[PDB]
């Protein structure tokens, strides 16, 4: 047994390291220390000072240098006998306090556990590194054993949510929250790999297929939805709900994914030091020399798409090798060699497109002096490169029911290019998900355990609407912890007069939550649309509007006094700037008429799909006018949580250790603030003095 080898890797890696002597001689000892702040102004840096004395409310200890200081007993941060140090649950701690919470999470780091238990719930601290744990052997080891048999890891609390499912007959669902690059969609490949194993099938020639494919659906996502930001090398720029389904036996029967909006304006621009997506790497440094030649394709130095960041490479990553993966995982997963072609023909043509360079002509109308980009675009497509051209520059709309021919002007012309574009790209990840979904979906399931892996809380020099909706996201899922931790948990107690006094946990991010989806008083989304539907609106109409209804009237709401185009929301994870620039089109996410008859009539099949499929080209139409990105995903955000609620939940929230994407670099405050806004402390003490 594996478990109780000490010479076993389990032990090795997943096993706090056993002290010695001199540890032992520091373990017995009398004496009885305290967390203090040697700065008052930074109170996240703590070191440990010996109690020398007591009164009935004070403790006076000694500090690192010469010193002695005196602190009342109930604003006092023990430290926790040193036996406690690396304890593997968190509940189990004399002294529950901030220093004394982040010291066992430090202690435990600093051995390569990234893993430890808060109670009901897991926190995974980013390791930064490989670690030796995630193996076919440390699946088998976590087989079946109960939570408190098996060390802390990602795997047993799968395992937890698999037995609940078959003993409870209940759907289950784990949410991993945290910010940007703190860990979330590595574990959740993780939770994925583990159910496909222990609950997978094992037959031969036919058998396992499934679970095989399962697996091979993430590699394909990533390359089309992941992109590096300055927080993360690998950021999945599209939230995810994956459904791994199980039949009445407890068998995978198979599964379907659920994707949240695309960032689709990444396609067409990327900050400096950022990427678009890893895709258009994978392909110009993947493609063979015929498939490059009959692409029309070069360099990333030669795309406007792909060269203005300044970044082309990310460090230890082979695009390259990259793209024989994707492609692997497409061969695997169902994809015609045709449909791939066609793919990639997309790929390329979304690339030419960008090369596109409008200009004015004799008028204030625009005009495409050379034609080799549209010409090379409208080859990959197979589309008309005249009808196209007439489509940018001099789309039709109506007027009143008249038939009137727009010139746009160069500004006007870059935007529309970019609008098709981006409904290009967005087409074709929603054709990959449903394509995938098809294959994975192949009998009516009994169970199911929802697996959330969302793009996580970021914040950047600068914010815009694509911000906005992912930090609501992770407001929302925060609030979803909050109400089964805490407001549920009492809301039983109390209800079965189990004579507890209610307690304040001082959680709760409702008030930022009414700000930005609120209907009745509207909040921003709702004006947002408001404006967006109003003819005469402009980004200064909409900002004018929004400080108008929540400057000093809203207290997670603030008019900055140094801009009039920027307004801030504060967050349960910190206050956010925004941007109110291009919030408008954004919102309307508008798309010419005559471009998309151009490319209705494509000669490729998949082009034809992503234009005359309903699901995939449809819009739906709130009465006159299109539905608005903002009120499509408020909508979908709420299934989401609502099929959250029909499930049992279990946590898993992942901690950055910095802010560099560094391994062995624990920052306190970077640490501290996240263990603070998730609520991990407060989780704690409900376990503790509750009734679980
Ligand atoms: N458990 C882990 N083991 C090894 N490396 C990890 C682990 N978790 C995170 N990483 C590293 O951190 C990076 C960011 O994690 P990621 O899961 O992609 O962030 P996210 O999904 O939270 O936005 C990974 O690409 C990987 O380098
Ligand atoms: O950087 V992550 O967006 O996948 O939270
Ligand atoms: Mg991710």
């Amino acid at each position: 047994n594996p478990i109780h080898d000490r010479t076993s890797d389990y032990h090795k890696y997943l096993k706090v390291k056993q002290g010695d002597s001199d540890l032992f001689k520091l373990t017995v000892s009398d004496k009885r220390y305290i967390w203090y702040n040697p700065d008052p102004k930074e109170r996240d840096s703590y070191e440990c000072g010996e109690i020398v004395s007591e009164t009935s409310d004070s403790f006076t200890f000694k500090t690192v240098d010469g010193q002695d200081r005196q602190v009342k007993k109930d604003d006092a941060n023990q430290r926790n006998p040193i036996k406690f140090d690396g304890v593997e649950d968190m509940s189990e701690l004399s002294y529950l306090n901030e220093p004394a919470v982040f010291h066992n999470l430090r202690v435990r780091y600093n051995q390569d556990l990234i893993y430890t238990y808060s109670g009901l719930f897991l926190v995974a601290v980013n390791p930064f590194k490989r670690i030796p744990i995630y193996t076919q052997e440390m699946v088998d080891i976590f087989k079946g054993r109960r939570r408190n048999e098996v060390a802390p890891h990602i795997f047993a609390i799968s395992d937890v949510a698999y037995r609940s499912m078959l003993d409870d007959r209940q759907n289950q669902s784990l949410l991993i929250t945290g910010e940007s690059g703190a860990g979330k969609t590595e574990n959740t490949k993780k939770v994925i790999q583990y159910l496909a194993s222990v609950a997978g099938r094992n037959q031969a020639n036919g058998s396992g297929v499934l679970e095989q494919q399962i697996l091979q659906a993430n590699p394909i996502l990533e390359a089309f939805g992941n992109a590096k930001t300055t927080r993360n090398n690998n950021s999945s720029r599209f939230g995810k709900f994956i459904e791994i389904q199980f039949n009445s036996a407890g068998f995978i029967s198979g599964a379907s994914i659920q994707s949240y909006l695309l960032e689709k304006s990444r396609v067409v621009f990327q900050s400096e030091t950022e990427r678009n997506y890893h895709i258009f790497y994978q392909l110009l440094a993947g493609a063979t020399a015929e498939e490059k030649k009959a692409l029309h394709l070069a360099g990333p130095e030669s795309f406007n798409y792909l060269n203005q960041s300044g970044c082309v490479d990310i460090k230890g990553v082979s695009d390259s090798e990259e793209f024989k993966i994707t492609r692997q995982a497409m061969d695997i997963v169902g994809f015609s060699q045709e449909e791939q072609m066609s793919i990639f023909k997309i790929i390329a043509g979304i690339l030419h497109l960008g090369n596109i360079k409008f200009e004015k002509g004799a008028g204030e109308g625009a005009v495409l002096k050379d034609k080799t980009a549209l010409n090379a675009a409208s080859t990959v497509f197979g589309v008309n490169p005249s009808v196209l051209e007439k489509a940018l520059m001099e789309p039709r709309i109506l007027a009143g029911r008249d038939l009137v021919a727009q010139h746009l002007n160069v500004e006007k012309s870059s935007s529309s290019r970019d609008a098709l574009v981006k409904a290009l790209y967005g087409r074709l990840f929603l054709w990959l998900v449903k394509k995938i979904n098809n294959v994975l979906c192949q009998e009516r399931k009994a169970y199911f355990i929802g697996v959330l892996d969302i793009y996580g809380f970021e914040i950047f020099k600068v914010n815009s609407f694509e911000q906005l909706c992912i930090n609501y996201t992770n407001e929302k899922l925060q609030q979803f912890f909050n109400h089964h931790m805490f407001k549920l948990e009492q809301e039983e107690y109390l209800k079965e007069k189990i004579n507890w006094t209610f307690i304040d946990f001082g959680l709760d991010s409702q008030a930022t939550i009414d700000l930005i989806d609120g209907r009745q008083p509207p909040g921003i989304l709702a004006l947002l649309d408001e404006q967006s539907v109003f003819p005469n609106a402009t980004d200064n109409t909409l900002i004018t509007k929004l400080h108008s209804h929540f400057s000093k009237k809203n207290a997670k709401y603030e008019e900055p006094r140094f801009s009039k185009t920027e307004f801030g929301v504060t967050h349960y994870a910190g206050q956010v700037m925004y941007e109110i620039q291009d919030w408008l089109e954004k919102n309307k996410d508008p798309l010419q008429q005559d471009l998309e008859l151009c490319f209705k009539d494509s000669s490729d099949n998949v082009v034809t799909k992503l234009f005359n499929d309903p699901n995939i080209a449809s819009r739906a139409k709130k009465g006159a006018n299109f539905i608005t990105v903002a009120a499509q995903y408020k909508e979908q955000l709420a299934s989401l949580m609502a099929t959250l609620e029909t499930t049992n939940p279990h946590f898993v929230r992942c901690i950055i250790p910095n802010n560099k994407q560094l391994p062995a670099k624990l920052e306190d405050k970077v640490v501290l603030d996240q263990l603070r806004c998730n609520g991990v402390l407060e989780g704690i003490r409900i376990t503790r003095k509750g009734f679980p």
